[PDB]
């Protein structure tokens, strides 16, 4: 588990399965973003299905990844995005958090997080996403012509 900046942490398998740093981190929030999901205060969870594949339409969760971090570092709440690995998955998420928040472009946020953790390398169908997010002003703007190809072109065989 690895911490991007106050309050919100990232990590994979191995940071859900030892509660004690959890505990210690005062995470009460957790986004699990992966194939499956995985104490003695209130806890918030947000799980988003989704493979590691760049076939994967991470792009559509987006919004409301990026509302449940923020809503959950709005009330004070530390937050724990987390994948299998901590590589991908995860790390496109918490990008598009950076992004959102920030209003910052897609290779910007995403340096950033390389700097904290070289080995975070998402998958290159995530960032073609977030491009698209970028492009569509950091939100899913399901009516744009951008997020209508995008999801013909998913459909694809």
């Amino acid at each position: 588990m690895l911490e991007v900046q106050p309050g919100l942490y990232f990590g994979g398998a191995a940071a859900v399965a030892e509660p004690d740093h959890l505990r210690e981190a005062g995470i009460t929030a957790v986004l699990t973003v992966d194939s499956e999901e995985p104490g003695v205060e209130d806890l918030w969870r947000l799980f988003v299905p989704a493979l590691d594949k760049p076939e994967t339409d991470l792009l559509s969760h987006l919004d409301r990844a990026v509302a449940f971090i923020g809503q959950a570092r709005a009330e004070g709440r530390a937050v724990l995005v987390h994948s299998h690995a901590g590589v991908s998955r995860s790390v496109a998420i918490i990008t598009a958090f950076l992004m959102k928040t920030d209003q910052l472009p897609f290779e910007k946020a995403y340096e950033k997080l390389q700097i904290l953790k070289p080995e975070a390398k998402m998958n290159e169908g995530f960032e073609w996403q977030l491009k698209l997010y970028q492009a569509m002003g950091y939100e899913v703007d399901t009516s744009s012509a951008i997020y209508k190809q995008y999801r013909l072109q998913k459909v694809t065989e």
